[PDB]
C-alpha cells in the first residue's frame, strides 16, 4: 500500500497528490528543505533570508526505481532528512542534500515494486526541512 516512511514523523504531515505529469520536485541544499509534486505545492521550509536551498530538476517518478534516504541531526540543529539519492530504471542516480552535516546518521533504502505507481507523497515538516516523506499506492 506504500513505502515506509522515510526520515522521521514528529512535525505536522502534509500530502502531495502526484499528477499525470508523474513528478516530485526538491528544494535542497545540505539538506532536503522542500518536497511536492508541482512547482507551487512544495512542502517544507520557505525561502527565507539564505534559507530554502535551490529547487532542482523534478524525479520523473514513473521512472524511479528505489530511494537511499539519509537522515541524522542536522548541524544547525534537529532531525531531518539530509540527502535523497534517487536511482532510475535507466540505472542512473542522483543525488540531492548532503550526507555531510549531520551526526547520528541512518540510511533508509527502498525499492519500488514493479507495476505500482507512486499516486501520492506525504511530508512531514516543522516549517525548516523536511524530516519525512512516504510514498503511497
Ligand atoms: O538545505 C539546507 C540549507 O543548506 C544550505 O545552508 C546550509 C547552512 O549554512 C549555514 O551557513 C547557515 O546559513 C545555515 O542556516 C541556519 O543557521 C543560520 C545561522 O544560525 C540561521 O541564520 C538560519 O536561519 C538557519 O537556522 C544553513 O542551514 C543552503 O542551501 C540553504 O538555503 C538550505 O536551507
Amino acid at each position: 500500500m506504500g513505502s515506509p516512511i522515510f526520515g522521521y514523523s514528529n512535525t505536522q504531515q502534509s500530502q502531495r497528490v502526484v499528477t499525470a505529469d508523474n513528478l516530485m520536485y526538491l528544494r535542497s541544499g545540505f539538506a532536503i528543505d522542500a518536497i511536492g509534486t508541482t512547482v507551487n505545492n512544495l512542502v517544507g521550509g520557505p525561502v527565507q533570508g539564505t534559507n530554502g536551498g535551490v529547487l532542482r530538476a523534478p524525479i520523473a517518478l514513473d521512472q524511479l526505481q528505489s530511494v537511499e534516504v539519509t537522515s541524522g541531526l542536522y548541524n544547525w540543529g534537529g532531525y531531518h532528512i539530509v540527502a535523497i539519492k534517487f536511482t532510475m530504471k535507466d540505472g542512473s542516480s542522483v543525488l540531492l542534500g548532503s550526507t555531510h552535516y549531520a551526526s547520528n546518521k541512518k540510511v533508509e533504502t527502498y525499492t519500488v515494486p514493479q507495476g505500482k505507481r507512486i499516486k501520492q507523497i506525504n511530508v512531514w515538516t516543522g516549517g525548516w526541512l523536511v524530516e519525512g516523506f512516504q510514498f503511497v499506492y
